């Protein structure tokens, strides 16, 4: 037998043995790894998510086993895609965390077992500090992966076989990855530099993958193109960058 507590402890120490008798348990009781009872009743955290927090050296194979179990009952999709429900981390999925942790291997794994690449992490933890904070990138995996300057994962999100990212999706505020990048600028020289070329990179990928899309024309919920946001919020280095590119 297994209660929520039993597994969460097993996960905490990366124990793949105490979960030997796992699969056969919810075969008898036909319980699901996704049942109400197997989540924290106030956050919506699952064992996979506990595993995501309890990393040791960016590794945990309780994950690999946990996923494996979910397919055998085919809890698979809704398991890998369960989100936080507390006001703080609301809408955060395991894929968000893998990226937050800069972990290709776990991004790769989650996407292959069908992580939703468009899932919006929209809780107060993913918007501007109360101050609380903090920190906004907004919302969507691609946006995250860019705003944290993680090119390879930006590429893997957009290019993968399993679910390519929608490069033009808008977060709750209307912002696309180009909008979010403008928001993440802070007018320091190294800041400009990284935003500026990640921006460049996104456009190069837009034009390579989906040529019809006029990315820089897309307005956030306040009617602002990325450029116009840049200028509304005194993000000058980037403003200068965006206009200089249009000039060629
Ligand atoms: N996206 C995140 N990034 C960084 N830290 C996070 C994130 N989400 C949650 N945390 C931190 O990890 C903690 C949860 O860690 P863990 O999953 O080990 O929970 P616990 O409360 O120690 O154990 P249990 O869930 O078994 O009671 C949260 O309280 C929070 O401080």
């Amino acid at each position: 037998l297994y209660d929520r507590r039993s597994i969460f402890d097993a996960v905490a120490q990366s124990n793949c043995q105490e979960l030997e008798s796992l699969l056969p348990f919810l075969q008898r009781s036909k319980k699901r790894l996704t049942d109400s009872e197997f989540k924290d009743p106030e956050t919506g955290k699952t064992c996979l998510l506990k595993a995501m927090l309890n990393l040791h050296n960016g590794q945990n194979d309780t994950i690999a086993l946990l996923l494996d179990v979910a397919r055998k009952t085919d809890s698979l999709k809704q398991f890998v895609n369960a989100s936080y429900t507390d006001s703080y981390y609301k809408g955060q999925t395991a894929l968000h965390i893998a990226i937050e942790r800069r972990n290709m291997t776990l991004v790769t794994l989650l996407v292959e077992n069908g992580a939703d690449v468009q899932a919006a992490a929209n809780g107060d933890f993913f918007k501007k500090t109360k101050g609380r904070p903090g920190f906004y990138f907004g919302e969507l995996p691609l946006s995250l992966a860019a705003c944290t300057n993680q090119l390879a994962i930006v590429k893997f999100l957009l290019q993968n076989s399993w679910q390519p990212a929608d490069i033009s999706a808008r977060d709750s505020v209307g912002n696309t990855v180009l909008h979010a990048l403008v928001e993440v600028a802070d007018n320091t020289v190294d800041n400009t530099k990284f935003v500026t070329s990640m921006y460049n990179e996104i456009l190069i990928l837009g034009a390579k993958l989906h040529p019809t899309l006029k990315l820089e024309e897309i307005t956030n919920r306040k009617g602002l193109t990325p450029l116009a946001l840049a200028a509304s919020s005194g993000k000058i280095g980037v403003l200068a960058y965006i206009l200089q590119r249009e000039i060629h």
